[PDB]
């Protein structure tokens, strides 16, 4: 396969390890490079928060404008929107919007708190056929990213498998499906990396993932035009090349899939 | 709110935080001072540990004469009851009773090993749409009461909202929910907090809650004559004056709050 | 009961704690001596581990064909089959096999992160009325065995009324309940255990566990000839003597309840 060649090409460039799966929905073609191995999600895990709160807001346990308030010691690092509101406070739908469009950290541990921790998220993904991602941690510990370490891990394939049940299945209910579309859709931190690589005229919702260990990921939902959606898991991490060249290999991924897949049509 | 200055002014002589909810059931009417902070809730937990082992009974996954034995190396401080039964258990029941009425550490620790840990009575509180309670600790760490740390707190409001909807709603059976305001009704350990400052034809149950950091607190259940419940939720904490006085504090919300209750009305 | 002095000179001959259980679903007699007492579980949790998973097979949130992959640096000790599929991998049958069968401890944590963890399993125990079996860390640290360590631990009564609600109850599906049964029968770590001592027209089927501080426990379903099955559990801990003469302290239990078996039948 040319893609795998390129991709590991690609890896080989990075310095470090590098994880794609793509989900057509159109055709149900899979592809996997390292789609089956641990990496860490940083991040990338507030995509599956969100679901999990939703979830319950189907249940009728939980309601998107119940206000939470916190003071300024609950505040953790990478919290441009939550640092604003010390005040006033916000409610769960404005939490669940900064943690997925502005990767808001404190936001995505007082959505955690509203789950009962890391433990409830994990539980929420093994209610819906997820046996392979685990949160493990909170913010901002679960960002460490050690190599060999399977706490806050999930595999590309996994990853994007789970997100065409989120967006796709019978988990949430119609109305909370698209608000989690919404979110991702309105993302204000992916510009530099799968949606760089993406043609223009592409819907694109994405949750991207950074952290330590040169650990850089991005998570994907496309709609070609008149076009089924395809679902991208992107994980890279132990990279030796800095961070904006981290976000090029991110796009570089991008721009390896789409042009694979002009070959099948 | 005149309430709101009278307990600005308490919260003030006390040198620490106060937090104060109400839940009127009769009328509907909410009051709350710093309702929505969060307070380490230290033993008035284990009132909705009671609740949870309940409901796992009203579930047949339990049963209240079901017997829990343990060693004298199994207790931890402050266990007045489970000490004198390290030869013959426990029943769960009589585990329940004795956390609930003499706040029996030990009795807390071997009814959470009952439902699988703090994550279990969390998951449990989530169940029933209280999104803000959290255990994470066992006895004796859960009252270390450090500010700023989230572990073991619930805030004024959310814990009177869950007694409520444990005490009044359907998620404990008929004879579960009597059970545990039975062992409410029967604490000890409360007579110089809320019970004290109360009028004296009120029934009530409470559980108290006492942790480091000068941490004081009391949740009840109160019937006036002729009237339905009135649940409170009272949390102290960072207070710079000794236990006697702190208990006084609780003392003087209850008589605050029974005062602006009769003006409400006349 | 000349089998209560029997168990009690026996354990003073291992020089540790000594807990048997009997279960005798043909007659509903049930025997223990220290069956209230906790013991670490050791790899004996496996059983139910593999219990949970088929539970989700059942569901239709698990697999018995999904493949699962590792690497050389995710290998604990004590990993006789999951060492030689680094390279292709296996699958969660595979996985269960391995686990029970053969003891190997990857293999459980692998199984495990299906779950979802430790207290994953402690929650499926949770939700068949098993109220006293936790398990709380991972492989190889589980095996620990601390004395006064209540993690990672169940009682003798515990496990065999827990081992007789999964392969004769409602829990798990016939399937899955005939696989477990399989898995647990072919079992070959246990020869020189409770097999040794029970008469050899006896089907058995069992799983072991060994830990620090001369832990060697086993439980077991038997089936004698044209009678109901009987479950066993057998823990000793803090034993004195090596590892073949503990091994024989299982055996022994083992002949000592079957001839008091034999005096209840005539
Ligand atoms: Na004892």
């Amino acid at each position: 396969a040319a893609l795998s060649e390129q991709l590991a090409e690609l890896e080989k460039r990075s310095g470090g390890r590098l994880g794609v799966a793509v989900l057509d929905t159109a055709t149900g073609r899979r592809f996997g490079y390292r789609g089956d191995e641990r990496f860490p999600m940083c991040s990338t895990f507030k995509a599956l928060l969100a679901a999990a709160v939703l979830a319950r807001v189907d249940q009728g346990k939980e309601n998107l404008d119940r206000r939470i308030t916190y003071g300024k010691e609950d505040l953790v690092d990478y919290s441009p929107v939550t640092e604003k509101h010390v005040g006033d406070g916000m409610t769960v739908a404005e939490l669940c919007e900064a943690a997925i469009t502005y990767s808001d950290n404190t936001a995505a541990n007082l959505l955690l708190e509203a789950l009962g921790g890391p433990a409830a998220l994990t539980a929420f993904l093994r209610s819906i056929g997820d046996n392979v991602t685990r949160l493990d941690r909170w913010e901002p510990e679960l960002n460490t990213a050690a190599p060999g370490d399977p706490r806050d891990t999930t595999t590309p394939a996994a990853m994007a498998a789970t997100l065409r049940t989120l967006l796709l299945g019978d988990v949430l209910s119609p109305a909370s499906r698209q608000q989690l579309v919404d979110w991702l859709i309105a993302n204000k931190t992916g510009d530099k990396r799968l949606r760089a690589g993406l043609p223009a005229d592409d819907r694109v919702g994405d949750k991207t993932g950074t952290g330590e260990h040169g650990t850089t990921n991005d998570i994907a939902v496309v709609w070609p035009p008149n076009h089924a959606p395809i679902f991208l898991a992107v994980y890279l991490t132990e990279s030796q090349v800095d961070a904006d060249a981290r976000d090029a290999v991110i796009a570089e991924v991008a721009r390896l899939v789409v042009a694979a897949w002009v070959h099948h049509h």
